[PDB]
This record gives structure tokens, C-alpha cells and sequence, in this order.
């Protein structure tokens, strides 16, 4: 009855992130996504399997994990992770291809904040849930479902917190994520990695960047901005830590908030959220829970 690798047939190459190649496959007539790792990538495969198997993790805005398995083709062994399949693929792909309505933008932002709030939330009790920080949030690591809502993916670099002992489950390495989205404190290495809240705050800075990417694509009266990655106007493609630090920490710049966003309430709310995610001081940033609340109030008012 359970989904296993031997019963899945690969059909189409989707793409590749840091570790593992993603394919679309068919399991008992249904589409699934499969991330394939080689035997020498066992540590990366196991860590992502471990994060996704966390108690109480499942949420509509977190990629639906199905299974971790091995598949021996007779010559070599592949290490597989299987999840739900989402035809639209990444939010990066979606925003490159489409413009969104005001409702569309709010749906993407609210779902992203709801997934991050769930990841971040500690649940104490018998079947608890440790707080989890992502460490690599970006538009290529968020997927868009058929209903126009998002789900967070790419949990391999995540860190989990144990409140009872105030410990993090791994000894975290510095500057692990995508350089473009690294928070100021990660870029200048002032982050206190012994305090778990530091990792949640750095995820919020990255979410603010993702909200900027979405807001650019919100078309009102046919008016919108072209798709760009944050800092497209200040750093080269594949920027180094030094290039990012000079812009974000030294010159203290952030992505530009265009004048046209003050002409619409939804865009004024989004711009305010971004500014409050971009503070250099991690302690001053909004929480994912507070953002979820503000956006839920906005979606209720808009009638989404
Ligand atoms: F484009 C996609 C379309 N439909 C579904 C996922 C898509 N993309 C992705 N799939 C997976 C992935 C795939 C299978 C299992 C797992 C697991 F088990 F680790 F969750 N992950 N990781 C990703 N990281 C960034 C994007 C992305």
C-alpha cells in the first residue's frame, strides 16, 4: 500500500538544486516528484529525509513528503526522496512566466508566510514538533500549487531546535545558503549561531526578498515590473559573499521599493512587510506568525 521506489517510473527531468536531481515520475497512475542522489551524497539525502520525517511537520504550505528509499538498477544504487508533484514548479519559474493579480500576490505571500510560520513553530507535548529554521529560503525553493498557493521545499540545510536543552540538532556551518539571500548578520558573520532564534530571523530577511520578487509581478491596470532576482541592480550573477556584504552590510542597501506600490493598499501592506523583514537588526524583524496574521486580515478584506 505504501509508496516505494521500485513502483515508480521516471518520465521527465525537472531540474537540479544544490544536491539531487529532480524528476517527474508516475506511481500507481499518479504523478510524483523524485529527487535522486548518488551513493556518495548519502549524508545530504539522509539529512533531507530526516527533516521531512519530523513529527507534525506536514502542512498545506510545506512540500508533501512521501518516502525515502533506495533503488538498485543492477550496476549502482540511487538514493531517492519522493514528494507530491506540482506542475507549476518553483515560484521563481511561476513569477518569470506570469504576472499576478492583487488577489494572486496576496495568495502567494500569505501561503509562503503560513508555511514558514509552521516550520518555525515549536509544539510542546507528547507528539510535539521542534522549531525548524530553513537556512536557504528563496523563490527557487518555494513551489506553486494548482490553487495558486505556495509550499516550501528544499529542507536539506534546515536546523531543528530542542527547547528543553536549548540545543540545535547539528553543529551548524557558517554561510551555507544562497549568497544573494543571506541576511546581513550571516554575510558579516556577526550571527550568534548558539541562539536558534538567530536562524528564524535570517529566514525572515530572505522571505522579505521573496515578497519583493512577487510584488514586482503584481499587475494593476496593466502596470507591473519585469521579473528580477533581489539585488539584480547591484551585484553580478552568482555573487560572492564579499560582493553581497559590501552592498547589504557596508552600503546598507536593500531592493528598491517603487513609487507605484503606494497607490494600492495591498502593495502598501506588502512594502511595509518587506521593510520590516529587512532591518539589519534581526531582533526588530516581524515574525512569520505576525506576517501570516497581517496578510490573513488583508485576504479577508479583499475577499480571496
Ligand atoms: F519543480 C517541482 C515540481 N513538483 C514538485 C517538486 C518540484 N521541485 C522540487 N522538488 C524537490 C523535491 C522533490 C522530491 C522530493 C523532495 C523531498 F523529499 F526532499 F521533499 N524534494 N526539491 C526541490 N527543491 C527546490 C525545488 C524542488
Amino acid at each position: 500500500h505504501m509508496t516505494i521506489a521500485r513502483d515508480i517510473v521516471l518520465q521527465e527531468s525537472i531540474g537540479k538544486g544544490r544536491f539531487g536531481e529532480v524528476w517527474r515520475g508516475k506511481w500507481r497512475g499518479e504523478e510524483v516528484a523524485v529527487k535522486i542522489f548518488s551513493s556518495r551524497e548519502e549524508r545530504s539525502w539522509f539529512r533531507e529525509a530526516e527533516i521531512y520525517q519530523t513529527v507534525m511537520l506536514r502542512h498545506e504550505n510545506i512540500l508533501g513528503f512521501i518516502a525515502a528509499d533506495n533503488k538498485d538498477n543492477g550496476t549502482w544504487t540511487q538514493l531517492w526522496l519522493v514528494s507530491d508533484y506540482h506542475e507549476h514548479g518553483s515560484l521563481f519559474d511561476y513569477l518569470n512566466r506570469y504576472t499576478v493579480t492583487v488577489e494572486g500576490m496576496i495568495k502567494l505571500a500569505l501561503s509562503t508566510a503560513s508555511g514558514l510560520a509552521h516550520l518555525h513553530m515549536e509544539i510542546v507535548g507528547t507528539q510535539g514538533k521542534p522549531a525548524i529554521a530553513h537556512r536557504d529560503l528563496k523563490s527557487k525553493n518555494i513551489l506553486v500549487k494548482k490553487n495558486g498557493t505556495c509550499c516550501i521545499a528544499d529542507l536539506g540545510l534546515a536546523v531543528r531546535h530542542d527547547s528543553a536543552t536549548d540545543t540545535i540538532d547539528i553543529a551548524p556551518n557558517h554561510r551555507v545558503g544562497t549568497k544573494r539571500y543571506m541576511a546581513p548578520e550571516v554575510l558579516d558573520d556577526s550571527i550568534n549561531m548558539k541562539h536558534f532564534e538567530s536562524f528564524k530571523r535570517a529566514d525572515i530577511y530572505a522571505m522579505g526578498l521573496v515578497f519583493w520578487e512577487i510584488a514586482r509581478r503584481c499587475s494593476i491596470g496593466g502596470i507591473h515590473e519585469d521579473y528580477q532576482l533581489p539585488y539584480y541592480d547591484l551585484v553580478p550573477s552568482d555573487p560572492s559573499v564579499e560582493e553581497m556584504r559590501k552592498v547589504v552590510c557596508e552600503q546598507k542597501l536593500r531592493p528598491n521599493i517603487p513609487n507605484r506600490w503606494q497607490s494600492c493598499e495591498a502593495l502598501r501592506v506588502m512594502a511595509k512587510i518587506m521593510r520590516e523583514c529587512w532591518y539589519a537588526n534581526g531582533a526588530a524583524r516581524l515574525t512569520a506568525l505576525r506576517i501570516k496574521k497581517t496578510l490573513s486580515q488583508l485576504s479577508q478584506q479583499e475577499g480571496i
